[PDB]
């Protein structure tokens, strides 16, 4: 409740910049005691009362995985790489691998699905005959 | 009713920047206890009253959905795709492959109704002879 404890949770997603207003507006929320401040290392570090802290932590963690852009890279099953490249590269990042023929891909987990929906809209391999 | 929340909804199509003079407007609507704020990743986030959050996020998935242009790639099912390029193209993104010979198209859903009746003008293969 109002137990002044700090307590430090990172936005690695994005620089925890965009939260200063946002946070010190929270110390700015209510009865004060609190301290919010920002590592170049992009961890984000609280002082605060047990509530305050409470919907603070929350901001953080929020603007973290709603900042969500993450990596996963992902195999092409025939279809030569430097193609499938061709076009998304520009269709407005992506990566080609001939050897083992992987399209490779960043985003948040939306562009995980959307670019994933493109794959499989050309998985196929044509029959060129 | 009076139920005071925060509820967040990004504007995904757009960047939500654009609701700031309409949302906190709707602060500005009625009885405060409002918040709304922006991340860079494009989420709206927002604080107040059941109603006010009422038409509130109604503006905030309207401004997405109403702010549609959304993904679709598509078959070319003959002709060439260097040419429904070269037309589409430079009439005023469109991309070909003659691989799997695609035509790949971005817009709204009125991109992709009215490029689909430019295919359906051009699908035809012609008798060259």
């Amino acid at each position: 409740g109002d137990e002044l404890v700090t307590r430090i949770v990172p936005l690695e997603n994005v620089p925890a910049r965009d939260l200063a207003p946002l946070l010190r507006q929270m110390m700015d929320a209510g009865s004060v005691g609190n301290v919010v401040h920002y590592e170049p290392s992009n961890v984000l570090i609280l002082t605060g009362r047990a509530s305050t802290i409470n919907k603070l932590i929350e901001v953080i963690k929020r603007v973290d995985v709603i900042g969500t852009e993450k990596q996963q890279i992902i195999h092409l099953e025939y279809a030569s790489a430097e193609d499938l490249a061709e076009i998304l590269n520009q269709l407005i990042k992506i990566v080609a691998d001939k050897r083992t023929n992987s399209l490779i891909i960043s985003g948040p987990e939306k562009a995980r699905q959307r670019i994933t929906s493109l794959l499989k809209s050309l998985d196929v391999e044509e029959s060129e005959e």
